[PDB]
């Protein structure tokens, strides 16, 4: 996601973690503000574009070698690659937090988990084609951009009604109520089914495979003839909106559940 989407995921997670989880995270981050997770949600995207952080660029995605829109699927060995991927990073950084929660590595590990659980839920972060859709140029409300970027940024910002922090917080709030009592409330139990703190690869693969299904059902279903040539602020946005809203909600809820498990490590 872009900045607003990561902030939204983080605020959702803040609303669903247990209090002891909040304390566990605030202690690592050195921040007990109202925005303790949101303040670090976008960090990994800023860090990766430096000499120090470049090793972590692969950790934002898993380049599924499927054939969308006619065939979607993710396979960890096939798709992760030797430089690593979102799934391998969730394993590594989760295990750092389970083994070494107050060592020097914990702070970055936590910021990576907050960010990457968000990224796994953006379907094009679970797809190889054209570098996760970065190579597919499109027009969005008259602007030339690419398909990856509209899923990260243009469409979530349109749906939220802006780009600023207050806009992200309002959007998170909306999605938290959909989880608690509204349109996602009957599904949220399923969203945490299968979560296993002793198996971060399997756990995060549930989420990656889930998000990847939407590559075929929503991202690329229209075909590139249409996608390359039509302004995607029209019907493409209209049908995409409920999909990315539910995926952002899932990301925040799953992030909260995962943080609860890390903070509850037997100790
Ligand atoms: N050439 C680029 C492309 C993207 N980004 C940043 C801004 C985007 O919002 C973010 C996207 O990261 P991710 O795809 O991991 O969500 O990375 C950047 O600084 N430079
Ligand atoms: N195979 C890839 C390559 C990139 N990205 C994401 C991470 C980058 O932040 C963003 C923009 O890519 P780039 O850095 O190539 O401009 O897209 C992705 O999800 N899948
Ligand atoms: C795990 O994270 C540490 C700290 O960033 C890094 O040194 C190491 O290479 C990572 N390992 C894997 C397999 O991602
Ligand atoms: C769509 O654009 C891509 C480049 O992003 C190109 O390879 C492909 O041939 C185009 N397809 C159609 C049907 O226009
Ligand atoms: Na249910
Ligand atoms: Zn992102
Ligand atoms: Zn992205
Ligand atoms: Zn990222």
């Amino acid at each position: 996601w872009g900045n607003l989407g990561h902030e939204t995921v983080a605020y959702i997670a803040q609303s669903f973690v247990a209090s002891s989880t909040e304390s566990f995270c605030q202690n690592i981050l050195g921040d007990d503000s109202t925005s303790y997770l949101a303040n670090v949600a976008t960090w990994a995207d800023t860090y990766k574009y430096t000499d120090a952080g470049e090793f972590s660029k692969p950790y934002h995605f898993i380049d599924a070698q499927d054939n969308p829109p006619q065939s979607c699927g993710v396979d960890y060995d096939r798709d992760c690659g030797s430089a690593g991927c979102s799934i391998s990073a969730i394993q590594n950084y989760t295990n750092i937090l389970l083994e070494s929660p107050n060592g020097s590595e914990a702070l970055n590990a936590l910021k990576f988990v907050v960010h990457i659980i968000g990224d796994i839920h953006q379907p094009l972060h679970d797809e190889n084609l054209e570098a996760g859709g970065n190579g597919i140029d499109v027009t969005y409300d008259g602007e030339t951009t690419n398909l990856h970027h509209i899923w990260d940024t243009n469409m979530p910002e349109e749906a939220a009604g802006g780009y600023s922090l207050s806009v992200a917080k309002t959007y998170a709030d909306l999605l938290t109520e959909r989880i608690k009592t509204g349109t996602y409330s009957s599904k949220k139990d399923s969203w945490t089914d299968g979560i296993d703190i002793k198996d971060p690869v399997s756990t995060s693969m549930i989420w990656a495979a889930d998000a990847n299904t939407y590559v075929c059902s929503t991202v690329l279903d229209d075909g590139l003839a249409y996608i390359n040539s039509t302004d995607l602020s029209g019907e493409y946005y209209d049908k995409s909106q409920p999909v990315f809203e539910e995926l952002i909600a899932k990301a925040g809820y799953r992030l909260a559940a995962w943080l609860d498990l890390i903070a509850s490590q037997p100790s």
